């Protein structure tokens, strides 16, 4: 048998949420300005602690109350994403954490700074990001979906945290 885990990936527009889901589940990254997923989630079968696990990664479309409720319904873990090159996306992180708690509760959550390959154009100081993760008591990953750096670790950690 297998354990199914619904995970939500949230954050401001263009931080790389759709790309992150496509990378993890399909192993691909294209150079398009915006990535789209035409179904509610992509999935990947993995092994965690000698258990078959079906991860279902739900991608946001962009919300009205019923849309928000359907997206978060039954969510079991959360990736909170901001972008190295988008200051507003970083400043919104605390509000995203509050929003996920409001919509589903205090589910296992990880903080991800995506686009770390664009470090020369970074709008975030390393110390600021570290302080935010410490204040929110969240594990923090610096990630590049484009270069496949610290993507797999995000989902493995959340799956382990959910099962443990
Ligand atoms: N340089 C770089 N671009 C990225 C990375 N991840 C995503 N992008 C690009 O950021 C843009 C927005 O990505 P998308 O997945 O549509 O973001 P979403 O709106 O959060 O779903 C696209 O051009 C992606 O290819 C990354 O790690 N590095
Ligand atoms: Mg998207």
């Amino acid at each position: 048998s297998e354990v199914a885990i619904k995970m939500v990936v949230v954050g401001n527009g263009a931080v790389g949420k759709s790309s992150m889901i496509q990378r993890y589940c399909k192993g691909i990254f294209t150079k398009d300005y915006k990535k789209t997923i035409g179904v509610d989630f992509l999935e990947r079968q993995i092994q965690v602690n000698d258990e078959d696990v079906r991860l279902m990664l739900w991608d946001t479309a962009g919300e009205f109350d019923a849309i928000t409720k359907a997206y978060y319904r039954g969510a079991q873990a959360c990736v909170l994403v901001f972008s190295t090159t988008d200051r507003e996306s970083f400043e919104a992180v605390s509000s995203w954490r509050e929003k996920v708690v409001a919509e589903v509760g205090d589910i296992p959550t990880v903080l991800v700074q995506n686009k770390i390959d664009l470090l020369d154009d970074s709008c975030i100081k390393n110390e600021e990001a570290e302080a935010l993760a410490k204040r929110l008591k969240l594990r923090f990953y610096r990630t590049s979906v484009k270069e496949d750096l610290n993507v797999n670790e995000v989902f493995k950690y959340l799956a382990e945290k959910y099962l443990q």
